């Protein structure tokens, strides 16, 4: 038993609700967030922009210490950091970014990462900014992800619209 809320199961390890992923981790404060990241760790939008903002930069202090001392993530890559007043870790993840050419494939070992972890609070990755069809993330994600994942979709009418084309 956890204290996620207000959870539609698709599956028997995979949960989705329409919700602000800063309001939810804020509240919820999971173990792990998952950041939709670039590989140089720069905040700037989308989901990434908006947890950075929550956290008063200090996500992106702590990010470009990390990359000063060990260069860009990969696509497909991760790194664990802190959750700041989040989360207690927050999971970077970067899936490939259609608007700049990157291939889709690597969406599928973008979620492999979330195998390393019992329970995360997560985004659709490759999703909003990243330029993927979000059906298709959600399908990949479901048919990668093995331990226990919580879906926040920020807007209503994305979410419904993925409910309602679950197979
Ligand atoms: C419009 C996007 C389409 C793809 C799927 C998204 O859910 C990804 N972006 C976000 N997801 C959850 N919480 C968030 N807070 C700020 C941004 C954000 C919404
Ligand atoms: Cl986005």
């Amino acid at each position: 038993v956890n204290s996620f809320s207000g959870y539609l199961k698709l599956t028997d390890n995979v949960y989705i609700k329409n919700a602000d992923i800063v309001e939810e981790a804020k509240k919820v404060k999971p173990t792990v967030v998952v950041n939709a990241a670039n590989v140089y760790l720069k905040h700037g939008g989308g989901v990434a922009g908006a947890l950075n903002k929550a956290t008063n930069n200090a996500m992106q202090v702590e990010s470009d210490d990390y990359i000063a001392t060990n260069g860009p993530l990969k696509v497909g890559g991760s790194c664990v950091l802190s959750g700041h007043n989040l989360a207690k870790h927050c999971l970077h993840v970067v899936g490939p970014n259609v608007n700049k050419g990157e291939d889709i494939q690597l969406l599928k070992s973008a979620y492999e990462n979330f195998n390393q972890h019992e329970v995360l609070l997560a985004p659709l990755l490759s999703a909003g900014i990243f330029g993927a069809d979000p059906i298709h993330s959600l399908r990949v994600c479901v048919d990668t992800v093995r331990t226990n994942v919580y879906l926040a979709v920020f807007d209503k009418n994305l979410y419904d619209k993925l409910v309602s084309s679950f197979l």
